[PDB]
């Protein structure tokens, strides 16, 4: 009943809602080297890849 | 025999020529909001990854 229109084009919290509204529909996220099915494994992303180079 | 991407690890330099063997087998890498399916893209994606925060 509401698509997000993303949030500006690529940012940090970018990703961050992106990841977060596919598994608000039920659905997991592929990024680099990960495959997140759970909230669990999103918020160790973020932490994760906002440390890792 | 690898039966399993890499095992259960990623590193760095490795992740470089495993997203070149990608490229060259006829694959693209599904990273954060990015699909590399060209070289010129993986320079792109390596030289990203690494000054990103």
């Amino acid at each position: 009943s509401g698509l997000v229109p993303r949030g500006s084009h690529m940012d940090l919290e970018e990703l961050e809602e992106d990841l977060k509204q596919a598994l608000r529909e039920g659905r997991k996220v592929n990024i680099l080297g990960i495959e997140v099915t759970t909230e669990e494994q999103a918020r160790r992303l973020i932490e994760f890849l906002r440390r890792f180079i």
